[PDB]
């Protein structure tokens, strides 16, 4: 292996896989630090008027979305993946699992599922969850 990499547990993958053909759109997880993997926390309805309100304020999390959008004169939707975490009170470990897991978790929607994903938007707070920044992100200055 190029470098350090863990697995996803069944259940998170059990979600990412119907996620992958816009079945659930509102995937919510977390780290299971008791063997180093990421596990399924939630799959409640969210849209990204209410997406705020999943994400915490006192620990690291792991959410997907399907963000919609238009360019060139056609109009478009597909995966979005979305990470908090507030670094003021989480504990050491949590938040070095996460950012580890953060590549491979990646490759099991890219190439495990061969999805694609529009963005890998970051968030402090999940307050600045919304279609402007959702916009903003995808379509940068760059």
């Amino acid at each position: 292996a190029q470098g350090v990499a863990f697995p996803i547990s069944r259940d998170a993958f059990q979600a990412l896989e119907k996620l992958s053909k816009k079945q659930l759109n509102y995937v919510q997880l977390e780290i299971d630090i008791k063997n180093e993997t990421i596990i399924l926390a939630n799959t409640e309805n969210t849209e990204l008027r209410d997406l705020p309100k999943r994400i915490p304020k006192d620990s690291a999390r792991y959410h997907f979305f399907l963000y919609k959008h238009s360019h060139e004169g056609d109009y478009l939707e597909s995966v979005v993946f979305i990470y908090s975490m507030p670094g003021y009170t989480c504990s050491i470990r949590e938040r070095m699992l996460y950012s580890s897991c953060k590549s491979p978790l990646l490759e099991i929607v890219e190439r495990q599922l061969q999805m694609d994903v529009i963005r890998k938007i970051e968030i402090d707070n999940g307050d600045e969850l919304t279609a402007d920044f959702l916009y903003d992100e995808v379509h940068p200055k760059q």
